[PDB]
């Protein structure tokens, strides 16, 4: 669209939101994507807007999160079979919060 920067740089240890692109959806779609990350840790909060093929998953440590994303660029990651983007992204300080709030 009109919407994004270039520019590579390190890393850094903020948070946790893997973000998936290119991915498409039919049954179980949300464990596909979820997949991605179970192996590699912990499921703290995920996010599948049913809008397009954009999805947000966050890990309980960064260090999952990060280690999801270190497997697409040595390992080709295929959703249903097709191939598919993933990135680490920092963005969505609490997807989700606990019932404690009265």
């Amino acid at each position: 669209g009109s919407s994004g920067s270039s520019g590579q740089k390190g890393r850094v240890e903020t948070r946790r939101v893997v973000h998936i692109m290119d991915f498409q959806r039919g049954k179980n779609l949300r464990y596909q994507l979820l997949q991605l990350v179970e192996p590699f840790g912990v499921i703290s909060n995920h996010l599948i807007l049913n809008k397009i093929n954009e999805a947000f998953i966050e890990m309980a440590t960064t260090e999952d999160a990060q280690a999801a994303v270190d497997y697409y660029t040595t390992t080709p990651a295929l959703v249903f079979g097709k191939p598919v983007r993933v990135h680490l992204s920092q963005k969505y300080k609490r997807i989700k919060s606990g019932p404690s709030s009265g």
